[PDB]
DNA sequence: GGGTATTCGCCGCGTACCTCTCCTAGCCCGCAAGTATCCTATTCCTTGCAGCGGT
C-alpha cells in the first residue's frame, strides 16, 4: 500500500551503453537528486568509479 | 556351329532325452551433483616512526 507519494520506479532493462549511463546519470543530477551505480566488484570497483569520472 | 570337357555353384548328410549359459554398441541428453568469485561477521599476527623518561 501507500505511503503516500511512492512512485512505480520505472524498470529498464537495456544492453550496456556509455550514452545511456550518461543520460540517465545527468538526468538525475539536472534534478538534483543522487544515483547509486552498482557495480559489484572490489577488485575493478577503483577502476570503474575512475572510468565513470 | 558343335560336340566335347572342364569348372562352378547348389544341395544333401539319424532319433529321443537330460544339464548348463546367454540374447548389441555406442551416443546423447538431461538429471543432478559437485565446484570458482563477492560482501559482512569472525581469529591470525608482524612493522615504522615519534614520544619520552631519565640521566
Amino acid at each position: 500500500t501507500p505511503p503516500a507519494r511512492r512512485l512505480a520506479v520505472k524498470t529498464f532493462v537495456r544492453e550496456y551503453d556509455s550514452m545511456v549511463v550518461r543520460e540517465a546519470i545527468l538526468r538525475e543530477i539536472l534534478r538534483g537528486g543522487q544515483v547509486y551505480y552498482l557495480y559489484n566488484d572490489v577488485e575493478n570497483i577503483q577502476k570503474a568509479a575512475e572510468r565513470l569520472a
